[PDB]
């Protein structure tokens, strides 16, 4: 059997989306590895990497270490179905935020200005859902916003999509912990789509 | 005419259920104030109590600082039953005792966890998705299947296993319009018309 124990570091909005259906699939077929989950902000992960066997953040490869690309969100510009609505910030790294703010400008009235910030994504969104204000949101996290009170319109700068990356990282040494191997190939496929 | 910045630390959780309720009230009747919104573990935000007007922690008290109890969540366990992989979430440990404890008064093998994670919102979501079973608090509850879940409340010696909630302040901070100004709105929010 697989066993010992396997320690996750991830961003706070991998944690409730796709890590839960990885997990479902994790332990089904490794019963006997026992987990630790930890969640964060991606520099918060990247700093305490060495708590982790494995992480999974959001925006660039990780320096001195294996990566893996994992996905691409779009993103939507979500409001009431606006300029003087109060717009819901999040943190992120700033070419990130930066992009955000330059597309409210160009396609926007006003300048940009945040009346409120929060620091994880689904803090925002939850925001949003209780009429706090109007916000952009990755599309991995747009599950269970109601279709009947929100609009949804895609944002892309020129004519590009705004997208992120996930990745997955880990010491290439670690893959000799067979639970860690175990997980890294489990990932490897379960982020492969059926109808590519 | 009220506005500055307030600056929130709170419990992952609450920043996620009573937060965003209160800031609606909040923005709509005092919209020229900045809202900074920290979220993490209630040491955390105990520790970096510094950085925040006001904290919203769970618990106990806080040292120094003014405290109001603001309510109390029951708790549930929640199934689709011992040999499925039970999740823990991070807390205190005379709190995660009592779950421990009552796993194994009421159910017939020895507490383990299988999967431990940092939130109680990760712990929902792994819930929801399959990946085993767990112990919420009430307030964690919404948007559960009530046709592909059980739910079966929490007591040890016939007292509700229950947690509260704080929102804790220095009194001298009051002086700042925009944090009187929450404090006595979450004052408001917190008292329940029936």
């Amino acid at each position: 059997e697989v066993n010992g124990t396997i320690s996750i570091g991830c961003s706070s909005l991998i944690g409730q989306t796709l890590l839960p259906e990885v997990l479902s699939l994790y332990n089904a077929q490794f019963p006997n590895v026992e987990i630790q989950v930890q969640v964060g902000s991606t520099e918060q992960i990247k700093a305490n990497h060495r708590d982790y066997h494995v992480m999974i953040t959001r925006g660039n490869k990780v320096m001195n270490l294996a990566n893996t690309h994992l996905f691409n969100d779009d993103h939507y510009f979500i409001f009431p179905k606006v300029t003087k609505l109060p717009f819901i910030e999040f943190q992120a790294d700033p070419i990130y935020i930066n992009q955000i703010k330059q597309w409210y400008n160009d396609n926007l009235e006003q300048d940009y200005h945040a009346t409120i910030t929060v620091d994880q994504v689904a803090t925002c969104k939850e925001m949003l859902i209780s009429g706090v204000g109007v916000t952009i949101l990755p599309e991995i996290m747009m599950k269970n916003i109601s279709k009947e009170q929100f609009e949804f319109e895609k944002v892309e700068i020129d004519n590009e999509p705004l997208i992120r990356s996930t990745f997955m990282s880990y010491d290439p040494s670690m893959l000799q912990l067979p639970q860690v191997d175990s997980f890294v190939n489990l990932m490897a496929s379960f982020v492969e789509q059926p109808k590519a």
